């Protein structure tokens, strides 16, 4: 049996004194060695399948996972060393996870419970920036259009570009600033929306440790908010990250633990990276004491979430973690158009296809415009995020295979020529936080190639 | 129809005129010769099963029990007079109980809702000294031994041998400080684990009224703790009590009524304790107002709460009272055996096996060494109490009923030279507060039997 | 120096193994002879005044008073021993007092801080039944003729003569529920009088430790209230105030500690009376650990605090305090006659004026009726008693001494043929809280009589 | 006139364009030579005075330390660039500050108000190891010897030498652990003393930013406690506690900012130093925003803050503060002697007499051993700084000098060969958290040479 249950004290224990190595043994050989050896060994093939249904196939994706965590361990940059788990200390996380937990306050809080491949239940809408760049004049508006949306459960934080006009550069005192205001703002929006115990999920602007830690106070970050942390690529974790960790279950704070495992990076191919992926979700309840994991397979050259393979992956994975855990768990939205365009519609209404049908509980999207130009996301792509979602919600798997192949034909060809999209002051009423004419026109065409698929809104 | 809804007011109103009664009329005749009547009108016959899979048998004890209550009613120590109960006014009370509740706050916090008999899911692991005598050296420590295991859930409160050097006597105003005192070290020590909002059971160092009253208070006990009160042997109970259960209920705090039928007692074998227990299960939510009832059959030789016979009696009890109502329960651990020994831990697993299938929402333990030897119950127990409840839920009850009867055997021979085992400083590295590598070879050994039993982990 | 700085701790410890000695011995020998010996010693006369201007008797009487604490100790009735403190451990006490504090939350939170003899600044008002007995059916609006006068600050409890019907019995579940409505319900009063963060003081109704340690909870005795715990007579304690004290500390609540010494009790006379006053004021802060303390000698035989006698000792005790010590105190109300009488008001005059001239903090009335007769305390006495107070703030110390001498002379032949007076029922219009016509004449022929003495409103 | 009112935001924007400059030539140049400019062109001698009284030198000294700010400005030793001020934010800031705050919360709050040279008044007593090292096994018995002490209003944090067995590595979640835990356990203390209110400062155990960041918590650090931030040696500073000011500006939180300015350090001599002194008094209140500023000016050669030389420093520093400003502070207690001896007490004595005197607001101590001893600080040392405190308050300064001169005389010619003294767990009864008799009797004979230098207590 195990000493103790493992926690971010034990890793950091361990960081110190393990086995040393390089990160390239790690990056260009350990990973991709063993991920490449248990595809194989465990012949694994996913035939084309975006959602499982062949469940043998999937526990072996399982326990393929589970090994590929077990033999090969977590590398810590810091120290340059790897922290080796037992499989006992595995089991005991995963025989262990949080069962459910609540987001937000008051009339305004939702209950996060575990669905199930296929479930009739819809998944939690987490909608917002997505982690984007917002301009500091228009960040209450910005999330305002999120909040005013009742597909909306909770906030997924943008990125503020300045606070008090200024760079929230990291470890300078701006950076605090940031951290702390981001959350009083958005909380600020939502209540200007009428929705004042809105749940959010942060903090974002914030990158380093102390940053990241400065974020809890009145008004503020809180208890019933999720609470980010990120591990590296792949299985791999900075000290930084650790004693954020320490931080968040030292306030008893719900913590999501996040990973955006990459397609074709050191890892290989689809299989290759799925492996990984359901490795990293069993590493978030195990390191990191996850409440629940982000995932977000994202393809190493259109850097998107939801290309034919990145879908795959989710969904596989989410099926996979679904079926033999009750590890609760949701997944990021990058799509490659901008807001305000019929491709970003599409883009993101195949993920949520995909993510609704393959069992995850939280949908976080929309970092639009692949969440690195400012201004570039509105509340509408959550809205199509959500309606999709609840259209998923209780079909078939069969269909939504179907369904998915056909929806990922109409866009998979045009990532390298995804219109670049317009930002939240271009096609909305900034004033009023509502879209314009354009928009809902563009969103209307976006729902009738859904509807001509077989989806009912 | 009834007056009002039955509370401790009525209680301590009919306590005062009630029908005269010497205590021994009560625990030498009224008491057995009911029990001993109803067994044999009803026919209760066990014929050696730990969990019942006889309806008609299980409601004919459900019957029983609702006379007993019914006909006997309860004794007053303090005024030594019975109070009676009118039937209607104990279908209103079985009728409008608890349904669920929360325990613990923040990330920590934990739902407490019914489990069925042979019911696929977990009950709530609760872990602690179990009201045994704590050095206050190492107070600290030992909680944290629980709240460091992942397989517990809430804490149950050890026994303060002092606070700041000194006996909490009863009714001095150490008791008073022992009693705030006991939780707030408790719940720090759930913090140092990382689980600031663990919920807690007590109060346990303080045993007058006006002790357990002091209790509640700012970073102690709050309302979402289990409260306990005691109900004597057998439906007996003395005015202190009656007075705390008004202190709570003033409070809005989370009522934890406990009870502990004696096998061989006043009420006789195994079917009449049975029928006393069913009885108290009822008293629980009748004159105590109680959220859940905490059972915890004992043998009057061994005094164990895992003997063939007790583990019948409980079994038996809450299948009854789980299939007819919606009573919320838990058992307590009483193993003859002491920490770092084989046989407590296969004693704690055997009640563990019993109380899962049976449909126990809520398992606390472990009072290692009967609970009344200083420093004797750590974590470890309370791991394996946990692992093994994972391990028999969703198991066919039929099977349950041969593994206990097997493993029963491999202890029942050996009460009278039960090993008396370790303190925790002897078995666990107090600093770090990690088990040492005896106990985790002992706990593994025992495991290994389990497994040989049939136990799938 | 002394071993730890003297608290409830401290006491019990002591009380266990202090020198044995019967309660008569103590009563009617060692309290009565150290009284006469330190009166004849430090050569106390002080020659019919009521507030003192010869600071050199002054200090001999607060040296009397601490050599009386010192050498006597207290007796514990509960364990018949004596409990001794050493030089060091007194002065420990008096040197590290309460400064000053707040009762109430909110718009009506009042700041206490320390009056000199003769102070410009006026005392708190605390009004209320003064521990009165209270019929049920108008317990809110009783306590709210008091909340509606903007002379009170804060509100002094009456007791409950039943609470959902019943007698409040100590140890009884009524006495806790008691304990809790009655704080709940005058706070409501108070809400209704547009007041709800009004400070209160109590618990009243309960009596027993258990009970009074009940009274803190939600809605009700919070920390900012004044909770009480009494001194015997003389220079006595029970245990059950020990553990009270105990628990008043374990929440942070600022702590009350009462005492009324008897005139021509075993203390003897005047002086030796005064001596024992004294005493038990040091004795607050060392035993109790009191943030204040409250007075009220008594006429043996009228029972009543506003005597010529029990004026005199009162003036010289807080004169004196208030002179050589930073201890905050007051003085609490017992006229002979009733509500609605010219001499009820008069009576409780003449102690406003003499509490606020000789350096009170705090004034508690008024208990009209000797505080036992149900019903009969108003608002309107406590209007007087503030009224009073604010005349005679500031006024030469000379004059207050001719002016006492006057008013006392109108009323102290009449003590045997007090009137009756009437209850709040009937000279209040109960339905919307105002005084009758009959009162409001009353209370101006009363005013006029203190205006023709020389007091200025 | 001034842009706007500087803080620490402005404070990082000049710290990136500031003039280069190596810390050499801050150090060894800048620093030195404008201490001895300012000396000479003011004329500054402090003629042998430990306290001033003469009015015009003072006004001299706060000119030159007002002057040494506003032409030297402060190093940023991150950017090695420095920071200049304009005299008119210099005034904004001075004109300005806080005047009075609340520490900790219910009954144990206190006031904490300016006092002027000679107050009558006595400081505020923090009492607390004084940031030394304390074993974890006796971390709450140590601070429960300081809430037990009634000359002792607040707490000032030890440092955890462990946290669940492990050093608090700075950038470890350890750290973090500890951060946390630290006032969790030192109020947890105070609550177990009867005083669970009690206000802190720190947190002590954490050293980097993150770490200091993440110690406001529940249970923990709070807004009513005071939050440290350090300057260093001198008018420099590192961006850590930029971002630190701003984490506390944020969370509402009360900041004392400090400073040991070195004797015979970068700035030189006696009047060299305090004039440095003056200007981190300044800047306490520009750069840190502190609601009350801590001084400690240190013997190069001794590491002690009560030689001859130091006092006078702080003495004159204070004098000259709280005579032209309404800046609040306090000093920090360094003896070179540790606990149980009766130098210790005696060098404590010495401070404790020249900072009441000499105006300061809160004393903090005592560190001692010079605070690098493991477990050599106990609630006695507290207990000697409180009662001289009081002593001291109120006396003429001619006497006070008088006093100090002969008092420092008496050990001056032993720093070298100062008694080790003993720990805690070697002079106090641990369980009863109770000095030894021991101990007693130094205090004792410490106390009877304070009386014989006329000192009443």
């Amino acid at each position: 049996t195990f000493r103790k249950s493992f926690d971010c004290y034990d890793f950091y224990d361990r960081a110190k004194v393990g086995e040393k190595c390089t990160q390239d043994d790690w990056d260009l050989m350990k990973i991709p060695m063993k991920a490449m050896e248990l595809k194989q060994k465990y012949g694994l093939d996913f035939k084309g399948e975006f959602i499982p249904t062949d469940k043998d196939m999937m526990e072996k994706l399982f326990k393929a996972g589970f090994e590929m965590l077990l033999e090969c361990g977590i590398y810590c940059t810091d120290t340059h060393r790897i922290v080796k788990y037992t499989e006992d200390e595995i089991w005991d996380a995963i025989n262990n996870v949080q069962k459910e937990f609540v987001l937000g306050t008051g009339r305004d809080a939702v209950n996060v419970r575990k669905r199930s491949v296929g479930d009739k239940a819809k998944p939690i809408v987490q909608g917002g920036p997505t982690g984007s760049p917002i301009s500091e004049d228009v960040f209450m508006p910005v999330h305002m259009s999120y909040a005013l949306e009742k597909e909306v459960d909770t906030i997924v934080n943008g990125v503020m570009t300045s606070v008090r006009g200024k760079s929230p550069i990291p470890k300078s005192p701006y950076e605090v600033l940031a951290a702390k205001t981001e959350t009083r703002l958005i909380k600020n929006a939502c209540a200007m929306a009428g929705r004042p115990g809105m749940g959010v999920k942060g903090p974002e602007t914030s990158l380093s440790a102390q940053g990241n830690i400065s974020a809890d106070c009145t008004g503020g970050m809180t208890c019933t908010d999720s609470h980010e942390v990120s591990q590296l690529n792949e299985l791999k974790i900075d000290l930084d990250a650790i004693s954020v960790i320490a931080h968040y279950k030292g306030n008893s704070d719900i913590i999501m633990d996040e990973q955006m495992p990459i397609f074709g990076g050191y890892a290989g191919g689809i299989e290759e990276t799925t492996i990984v992926d359901v490795a990293t979700h069993i590493n978030a309840v195990l390191m990191s004491s996850a409440s629940w994991h982000l995932d977000g397979p994202v393809h190493i050259r259109w850097g998107s979430t939801n290309t034919r393979e990145t879908l795959m992956i989710a969904g596989w994975a989410c099926a996979t973690i679904s079926e033999f855990t009750d590890i609760l768990s949701g997944n990021q939205y990058y799509p490659c158009a901008g807001p305000c365009t019929e491709m970003c519609l599409l883009e993101a209404s195949a993920q949520s296809i995909t993510d609704t049908a393959s069992g995850r509980e939280i949908l976080s999207g929309v970092a639009s415009a692949k969440g690195v130009v400012t201004d570039k996301t509105t509340g509408m792509e959550a809205r199509m995020m959500g309606e999709v979602a609840r259209a998923t919600a209780g079909v078939e798997i069969s269909e939504v295979n179907v369904i998915l192949d056909k929806l990922v034909s109409l866009y998979e060809k045009n990532y390298a020529s995804a219109p670049a999209g317009k930002t939240f002051q271009e096609c909305y009423d900034v004033k009023t936080v509502t879209p314009t004419e354009e928009y809902m026109q563009v969103y209307d065409g976006a729902r009738k190639k859904l509807e001509d698929l077989g989806l009912v809104f």
